[PDB]
């Protein structure tokens, strides 16, 4: 709404006496637009190149509206869809072309999906929006000669090597560092948090998925510029541990490498950890060693990458989210607020209206018989007339938000299936880290209560 | 609240042209209270009989308190748990002594459990009540002499056989039906009910887990008595399934039989089925042979009995739910207003309280330095008061609910495991049947909306 | 070999006290190559019909050496291939094309499948042949116009659909019902067999998958013919089941319905079953009410028809299985007996010629350098000579298989994936039941000791 | 039998351009009996030490032979059983008394286990033996006082936890590191065998789970005692991964690390790897950089130590085992050579003399009626003698084997399950690593043909 800290769990900011971030999009912010554009490119690159696909591709134009955050695409039939909470398919697409509520329930022989078969694609990861504007594209050069390229499943798994590998091939990583200020954006409200947390006895940690040679040109570049003379943002920091491995590093039992911060050289580890850079790791030797409990640690991250059960239950110390899609979702909701106004109106005058169209209704075969013929016909047009308006409104509602997908935490009425991830995953959420570090480090997030449908509101 | 109808899901009563019915429990009321003491008495008495369990195990004295609905139990351990939405168990017992957070945290290694862990038993059933109040004294005497008594899991499943064979051994129906006075409640509202809505053009169909030969006696029992000169009970059901074998009869595939009114005798069935008797069958064959969609058909139970995801996903037809135990959740609930009022009140006075004692905190050491040490002194003391009121306020609340699990859909702030099995299981639920039919069969039942965190409300 | 039961595990005919047998394929023969043409015609049939597949696909000829028994087809990829004991993929094809060993690998990425991954189909049925011929045409007419046909997968579910339609349908049954005598194939010593095993105190029951109506109508023109005066078929099955359900049957828990061999109306069971006909049931059930143990049962199917690992740990009672494709194997063997033998010398002759090329060969850089460099290359073709008259030799032991999959019981040099499911499945194992019934009701079956490696024989 | 290398399937070592080796266990011999009994007291130490088990088990006796390879155990009973190679159960002990046949069943509800049941351990690891043994004893103690330790899957799970940081703790390597003599012991043959192979293009790498400061140890006093002067070990590898991670080594995707010989200090890689020290790793970029087939690598191992199903569809390599305890087996069955053909006799002799008590009995009531009443009950007895010899026969070829589980290869008649294991996994097979180096590095390893119940032997 008209706040910063989005909570969905309690969490007292004052028995947390660790937080630890994830450097990329957590820590340091990226435009959105342009890394997944770099992406989308490098690997709609790659792919022609160690994959041969038919060269039509490296002419593909990127749209970043063509994908909405939270999309699960299904590997079998080539198909990207918008799943509610409870994986009922809000809407589907089988590349680019949308699917018929009819061809999508006969395809799918019900209105429900299952995430546990693997064929589905429902990991939360910060390269889903390009993979699947990529995805749909190559499904239709696919459909058109099906015989040059592999099979839909087969596609996908390919886009999955490129994109990774690209990211550990240091093809991506290249290209930003060179670029830091088209990809990457800054802001010293962040600098200013942590050295504020900082001075309420809490100490910040950072865990990447990148280099530490990498990760100092970042860090440095984002951060050195708001500090005082005679500071180093490697003060800000009481660990960073790199090529962390995340996904795994939470419930994992990976071993950590002692970091030479230096020569970048590293040394297995034979006791308990320390202050200082580390590379690999797992949060069960963390925890241990820094003599807390899992509840003292808070891990903020900008997606859930992974399976939340495991993650939640295999791990144990709070986590929460930053969720960037966040502004525009909220921009967009108060620019329709009008709008919902109008439709909500409308809607009390069709609910009374149609209130009394049975209330006249059942009289007609309740008490008499044949009185209001003529009588109900008039309600009858006088309620699909509001009920037209009402098409319409839902309609100027809609162009506030993505035309192809609505909005990210909404599938339809109820929520979205990205929306119950956030609710299970995170305690705690946000636009950006930037809104946590704005309160008071020893601030108590409490929850709103939910209130269900047999309860009474006071 | 103040209603009767909740509803989960948008459902249009005018679109519905089948309405399915399960006879016991759904519509045919039951004293909760008796019926399970009863299935709890015959399951003791079997066990010591065809188990030759120890005779103490005769002397347990039945408590209908000592369970709530919605429990879940691990076979493994021997433990009964009141899981949250989410699978966090927000209270433990070993049996009948609780178990304290940190034993509870050492046991699970986390505080939430993998329901998909076959060790545990999440189904909703019509007797998991007694199933646990059971279960819980067959561990105590277990934990005393454990070289008598089988495994913690051997125990459970020993206790599901005999509920089971006590259900199809005949046992149960017959206590019963020679006391259709003492276990069996009825209502005329439900006959009205019925031929309100077939009146409507709606057809009424029942499908029961039991023998026809004894749900003619049930039936007529329980609705002959509100009819008419001239009129039948078997005049307000289109059809009705016996042994429908309920569960595995939504998704399964098992073949119908026709069955003969009066011998009881049966027949296979050689083409598509029509008005009239049968035994088993599957919700696929019905709904195709009468020529109708799945969307068109809507199925009242009393307990989902089952998997929700297979149920939801493998039937395709509309679902709702009637829970008797909201009878006394909305009571309570009612009961405890005023003193939810006092909480939130009280807490407000603790909010503000906090929100200055940080204020002056914080200041204390972001422009000054150590003047206020005794000044944080005074409402450190004075937040220790307002919160020790809020403590005594909370401990009252909780004598309006089950002193042992609390209430049914609550699982400490969030709603409990159950809560969720309904919102994603029954489109629509209330008390009893009747509430329902109470209302008109052309409403058009339309959800609330959720409103998440970040959603700002009008 | 030159024997009629092959044993896998040891058996006493003087434990066993219950004889059980599959009236299809099993106790009635039938004549493999026009049933499974029926099958093929039906369905390739009604597909066209309640699919409106391709008109084209009306004019397929069915070619009975298209597929042998044992296939495994993996629905994805629209695949047909012949597995090994250890999911080894032998040899591949893509509908009816074979696949390289090269693209083979790509595809699979290992040589190796997993069996669990249900997009294989690995079930053992009565239909397998026919579904593989025809699937194999369905999925080539799909590759030409890809936009009319479902979906590799798709197909193979219709095709499964109208495979099990047609034998709940009513079409099968009735188009061999009346042509008994070009489908199904008698033989009086079964009737005589039969009447030895009885003679000796042994009873016999059956258990079909079909109407009794019908199954009255197979066994006595199967049966009767061969009686003396005065005796009647029913007098030689002590229980007889209809409508089994087989696989279930055996681990499930489905009731049980005593049928009236008259009229073949039926009525619910309400005690222990007693000799007669039934229909349903359950094998948990029906081993109680005999007053026996699983092991003093025997049951003789012609195919597993399931899951190896449940029908073994969940039914519990004896095992053996007729497989008729062993006449035409057994019969293929000793043809090609004279074959074996030369390219067993041929061997020898190169084992040797070869263990004579590496004593010269190491000797040549073990204790001199550079001396026989043409006495290696003397060699080195007179063994590419002998390997070149060894490749024709297997060549034509080839042309007595079938050309498309050889041996069903062989992957290659070791056994087939069946092969392993017989082995795993039946103790007891032979071309025809008769073969079982003209041995001694009192045989002791024992099984020849397997032998390792590391063993020394005697 | 009378050879030294076993083989499972056909490998040509002319192929094969690289040779992985597991250095402890494999290429490094230890003494079986030592190592075991060290690790045994280092857990049962560590229990009492970090856990806090009753120091009763302080005092617990180490029994080598109380344990046999290839045993399961189910933490949920705390039993320990020898499977047969389809899961039947052959022999179980609870703790340390054996289970009767009879209990058995009605615990199992069956003679078969699922060993995808995670309740099951059925890893092949080197501390299989030790970790049966104690569990057997830390069961045996928790059934006195079950109150004061945890429940049998959780004293599993803990000795598991103590033998794995027992393990990675140091604690191990540095008794045995300390007192190479007593545990390791020594062969030239291996360092001759090694530079047997090497002279022959064929490059040998080996991929330790230890620390390479710890490896350089190891291999020095192992292997640098047999070379010549000017020689070193490190001359005899072209690589040597350290800290595989083995298990995951073959199938994961973790990542390398450059090991620099001198300081031990690493560094990541950027590029293909090269001969030399690394550290982690996996066999996908492994196979890769090195420009070569899956095929074309053979990997020996001590123990499987995973599953074997993802190990071999998710490796491609080709893998060979070394069982050490074939030693014995061999020896044992050697020794019983003598023993082996008395029963075989006796029981051909049994075999003609029940062959003719049914020749004479069919007949008693095939042709006749009551004839030869004394005549059966006189070779009734005669058989029941013979029948007596050949029990205290087999009781007699006990004695050469294990008294608690009989041999390691078989489960009564048939195979155990770790025959199974091998025979699956594992090519080739040998006693110990110096029998393959023994023979030519250009051999054609075939295997025997299998020979099916049904095949006509020449």
């Amino acid at each position: 709404d008209t706040h910063k800290v989005f909570v969905n769990r309690i969490i007292n900011m004052r028995k947390i006496k660790l937080i630890g971030l994830d450097m990329d999009h957590t820590l340091i912010r990226y435009n959105s637009k342009n890394f997944e554009s770099l992406v989308y490119d490098l690997v709609k690159e790659r792919l022609a190149e160690s994959f041969h696909y038919p060269e039509e591709i490296k002419k593909f134009k990127f749209n970043f509206d063509d994908a909405i955050r939270g999309l699960v695409i299904d590997s079998k039939n080539g198909n990207i869809l918008k799943l509610s909470r409870y994986g009922a398919i809000r809407l589907s697409y089988h590349g680019t072309k949308q699917i018929s509520f009819s061809d999508q329930k006969k395809i799918y022989r019900s209105i429900y999906v299952d995430l546990g078969d693997p064929n589905y694609m429902a990991i939360d990861t910060s390269f889903s929006i390009a993979f699947c504007i990529l995805y749909g594209q190559l499904v239709d050069l696919k459909d058109t000669n099906p015989d040059k390229m592999p099979s839909y499943q087969a596609i996908a798994q390919d886009v999955q090597y490129c994109v990774d590998k690209v990211h550990s091939d240091g093809t991506l990583k290249n290209i930003i560092i060179k670029n830091l200020k088209k990809y990457v954006i800054r802001e010293k409200e962040v600098v200013e948090g942590l050295k504020h947390f900082i001075r309420y006895g809490k100490k910040i940690f950072i865990l990447t998925n990148s280099e530490y040679s990498y990760s100092k040109l970042l860090l440095d570049y984002a951060l050195s510029p708001f500090l005082d003379k005679g500071e180093h943002w490697q003060g800000l920091f009481e660990f960073v541990i790199t090529l962390a491995n995340k996904p795994r590093f939470f419930y994992d039992n990976l071993r950590f490498l002692s970091v030479n911060p230096e020569n970048g050289t590293m040394t297995n580890v034979h006791g308990p950890i320390v202050p200082g850079v580390y590379q690999g790791g797992n949060a069960k030797k963390f925890t241990e060693d820094l003599g807390v409990g899992g509840d003292e640690i808070l891990y903020i991250g900008d997606h859930i990458y992974g399976d939340i059960l495991r993650l939640k239950k295999d791990c144990n110390w709070r986590t929460a989210l930053v969720v960037e899609e966040l502004g525009e979702e909220i921009a967009s909701q108060i620019r329709a607020l009008p709008i919902e106004k109008k439709i909500g109106e409308a809607m009390a005058i069709k609910k009374e209206l149609e209130q009394k169209y049975v209330d006249l209704c059942t009289r007609s075969i309740d008490e008499s018989s044949q009185q209001y013929d003529q009588e109900i016909h008039d309600l009858q047009l006088q309620i699909s007339t509001v009920d037209l308006q009402i098409s319409r409104l839902l309609q100027e509602q809609n162009s506030f938000y993505n035309p192809k997908w609505e909005r990210v935490f909404r599938a339809g009425a109820e929520e979205s299936y990205f929306a119950y991830q956030v609710d299970r995953f995170a305690c705690i959420y946000m636009e950006k880290l930037s809104d946590l570090l704005e309160h008071s480090p020893m601030t108590y997030f409490r929850a709103n209560r939910r209130l269900l449908a047999h309860d009474i509101d006071i």
